[PDB]
DNA sequence: AGACCTGGACG
DNA sequence: CGTCCAGGTCT
């Protein structure tokens, strides 16, 4: 999940935690946990908060409770449900929080890669994971002059530059490329060799991509992947030109792109 | 890369 | 059957 997906677990699940207490933290699979490190710790510290909100910070989930945060992050297959705890768990349910009211807030993650970290509400965002994070996309701390700051200082390719969550948080893989042929620029281009005219443009497109994923729910609920350019669709038909989409493998990941709408 | 991990589209 | 992928991030 990206931005667009996790703002729309946050804007969904809030209305079915805020309020309630945990009574209860049970866990499946404690590598999840990262701070305490110690899975009995973080368990036993959450025991009586009452959730008090749900934020996001790039693509973690941060839960407010009473002293404490948790911070989430889905990785890959991360997915959080509400339920009632006289029902059956899922498989793959790995950490289960069990409020007084009878039902459960459910994590699970097939392939385990997610990640939890309690911190008191004043030390998490001077804590990792949160502490490296770079400006919100949506919001005035992303400029162009901030992008132009990063990329000039660096050789490597402008995919790999807006995948690194420290220069702005949110981007992944899907909307990496996406922003990229909508701004004409192709994914492989050392960052350093953007101009201003490309750095603006980008930075347009950008915002602009990641705005309507979320307003569209996300990609898939999410109704997103109706409007992809270039993501997934190698071999297909440019949507602007015609010219079939390719995929290559730019800083070690699968890359699509439009040779002719991009340059 | 290869790491952690599990599973689905491929012949 | 296998291998080849997969919307993350770390080493
Ligand atoms: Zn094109």
């Amino acid at each position: 999940p990206q931005l667009p997906e996790v703002e729309t677990i946050r804007r969904t699940l809030l209305p079915l935690i805020v309020g309630k207490t945990i009574e209860d933290v049970r866990i499946f699979w404690p590598n999840i946990i990262r701070h305490p490190r110690d899975s009995e710790a973080f368990a036993a510290r959450m025991i009586g908060q009452t959730v008090r909100g749900l934020e996001r910070r790039g693509k973690f989930l941060k839960f407010l409770l009473d002293r404490d945060a948790l911070i989430s992050h889905l990785r890959m297959e991360g997915r959080y449900a509400v339920a009632s705890a006289l029902e059956p768990l899922e498989p793959h349910t790995h950490v289960v929080f069990c409020f007084t009211d009878g039902s459960e807030l459910r994590y699970r993650d097939v392939r385990k890669f997610g990640t939890m970290h309690v911190y008191a509400k004043e030390e998490a965002d001077r804590r990792p994971p949160l502490a490296e994070l770079g400006p919100e996309p949506l919001s005035p701390a992303f400029s162009p002059a901030v992008l132009a700051e990063r990329a000039v200082k660096t050789k490597r390719s402008v995919k790999a530059l807006l995948l690194d969550q420290t220069v702005v948080a949110g981007f992944g893989c899907i909307y990496v490329d996406e922003s990229l042929f909508r701004a004409g620029i192709l994914p492989g281009r050392p960052a350093a060799s953007l101009s201003s005219k490309e750095i603006e443009r980008l930075h347009e497109e950008m915002v602009a991509t990641i705005g309507e994923a979320v307003m569209k729910g996300g990609s898939t609920a999410g109704t997103f992947q109706h409007h992809l350019y270039v993501y997934g669709r190698q071999g297909n038909p440019c949507k602007r030109c015609g010219t079939p989409i390719e995929k290559t493998v730019v800083a070690g990941r699968g890359t699509h792109y439009c040779p002719r709408c991009q340059r």
